[PDB]
């Protein structure tokens, strides 16, 4: 039971608010959109369809009622444009900022566009939000920000040197957010996501994340690569845990704001064990080679989620194996 | 004797190199331009005249020969435009990046503009320099990167939380520089300036620094305002000391790069002390109210310059009073 999250969602349905979701056409944004519309929220979406897709928005349309869909106002535009950011902020209560160009290797190969998207765009949205006096502001940060810190499991206060331009940009979001609290009284929540997965995570394209990239490949009958020795290990976090955490963050009591939280389940899986869970869930619905470590990649990864548990009453309820089970039917349909 | 510095400057007279100075029309930039043309160097300059001034360049022109000035190629443009950054990098040996919007309070009022210039702009010059494979890259960092850290004197490896949007931007310059070393092998030097003063520092405008602002006010018979009880203290650093450090860093051995250095004297002077020094020096060349502490003002600032002295062979040989003596005639001339 996700007790606190149930209670908060009940408040929202009784007293609905206006939400802004940036990155709404993407993986996490469109999952947020689906749950907020199902709570009868008014939703303002912004996306530029860089890595996001209109098909994600069309899919969410078919999953909600007509009245629910009628409260979604979609704005095609770019967070790099401050005017656009101010326009979409108007009358907004709760900001969920997901728009960014993700991926460590992308940042290495084009630190420039990435900087513009992830620092300039973040600041534009942060500043428009402060000026519009929104009730809350929650933004996607990253476990990449732990960098080379050798400690396991990862604890929020203890971070290392950032190991790529992507790590830098996300860390910069966090420091601007803190400076905003201290200089303006504008209290935010940053969510360090660990390896999120689930429906509508893009499997196509050179930057695909390991779960949908492998899922696709096994469905193709293609080779399943493994960047390095395979002992690299991760806290894979099903999207529903992330949706819980965004919504708990948006309605957090004030003293839980101006804080960073790990967003994950606290477990660890190696590239090598995941391969098998994926085969088994897929193989259940009727259907491997080693190589060089990837550049600027974090070696080993497990979150300590004690802080979200205690301060927000986060209750992660969906673990790697069940998330895969829940996720595979989506991949079959999308790829068939 | 500034002796490694003398050896380096003698060598440059004998073997000119091509330098890029961004912010060339500003206080520190035009002073670098002056030194470099007098050393017969080839200098590419870049400035948008946002806080810099064409009269600064006209002044440098009157101080160097026709043949020296003919080695100055000046481009009016903006570091926020990557193309411009690439163009001015061509043929460049040594980068001295000074272009930025200074001032903590400017950044509080308009964090967006300060971000675009200080982070986007800085990243464009760093990236173009890396791509051009220049010999050296040195950038203007800031003592505001110490933030709330309580150590005093300030030592480079120990820093705190940044306290304004400005401080965020200058800290991010350092982080990007370190990440560029790590990921592309491009090793830079960051110079944490402390309260620099001297000729061509702008006395006009909401954000003038204390030394020129007071100097101008005494020359006009305007009220000199002390923000607080005047026991507040700084490590005021004459320009020539900064010129020295820039040149020592452009020519540093490889082991001294990918390092941050404080640039200052090592001394502390109170606002009360300073107001007396300024008066004394001016009135030798011939011619006060207390109010509220500036809000969110640092109380005491003093640099440990051990690292610069040991690793770069820096000599902080101009202290505050001699610096004021050297600067006062330029203000007298400038304002009469
Ligand atoms: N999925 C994970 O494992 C993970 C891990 C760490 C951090 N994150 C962060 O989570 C957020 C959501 O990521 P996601 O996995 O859903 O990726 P995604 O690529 O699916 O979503 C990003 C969305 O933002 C939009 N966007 C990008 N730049 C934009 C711009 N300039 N203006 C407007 N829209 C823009 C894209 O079109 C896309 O719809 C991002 O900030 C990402 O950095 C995700
Ligand atoms: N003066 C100090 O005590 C001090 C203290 C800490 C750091 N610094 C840093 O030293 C550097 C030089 O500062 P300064 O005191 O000479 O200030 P300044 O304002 O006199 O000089 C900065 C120059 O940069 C130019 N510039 C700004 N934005 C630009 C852009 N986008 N494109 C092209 N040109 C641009 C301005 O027009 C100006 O000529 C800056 O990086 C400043 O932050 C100075």
């Amino acid at each position: 039971y996700m007790s606190r999250y149930e209670e908060i969602t009940q408040q929202l349905i009784f007293s609905p608010k206006t939400w802004l979701i940036t990155g709404v056409a993407g993986f996490i944004g469109s999952n947020l959109l689906e749950k907020l519309l199902k709570l009868n929220q008014v939703v303002i979406g912004l996306d530029n369809f860089s890595t996001g897709h209109q098909y994600n928005l069309d899919e969410v349309k078919t999953l909600v009622s007509t009245e629910q869909w009628s409260r979604f106002c979609f704005i095609e535009g770019d967070i790099r444009d401050l005017t656009t950011c101010e326009q979409v902020m108007k009358g907004v209560d709760h900001v969920l900022h997901q728009a960014a160009l993700g991926s460590v290797p992308r940042s290495i190969v084009d630190p420039i566009t990435t900087n513009a998207t992830n620092i300039t765009g973040f600041l534009n949205i942060l500043h428009a939000a402060k000026n519009a006096q929104v009730q809350s502001f929650t933004y996607a940060a990253s476990s990449s920000t732990y960098g080379d810190h050798p400690a396991l499991p990862k604890v929020e206060e203890n971070i290392g040197n950032p190991l790529s331009p992507y790590a830098v940009t996300k860390y910069v979001n966090e420091i601007y957010a803190q400076v905003y609290a201290r200089t303006y009284g504008f209290k935010t929540i940053g969510l360090r996501y660990f390896n999120v997965f689930g429906r509508r995570q893009d499997p196509n394209g050179a930057y695909a994340a390991v779960i949908p990239k492998w899922t696709a490949a096994m469905l193709k009958g293609d080779d399943v690569y493994i960047n390095g020795d395979g002992e690299t290990s991760r806290d894979f976090c099903y999207i529903d845990n992330v949706i819980q955490m965004n919504i708990l963050s948006a309605l957090a009591k004030d003293s839980a704001k101006d804080n960073i939280y790990n967003v994950a389940v606290g477990d660890r899986t190696t590239l090598n064990e995941l391969s098998g869970y994926i085969y088994d869930e897929l193989n259940l619905i009727h259907h491997i080679k080693y190589r060089e470590f990837r550049s600027g990649d974090v070696r080993h990864s497990q979150a300590d989620v004690t802080k979200a548990i205690d301060l927000l009453k986060y209750r992660p309820n969906i673990k790697i194996r069940e998330g895969l089970r829940l996720s595979m039917p989506w991949y079959v349909r999308f790829l068939k």
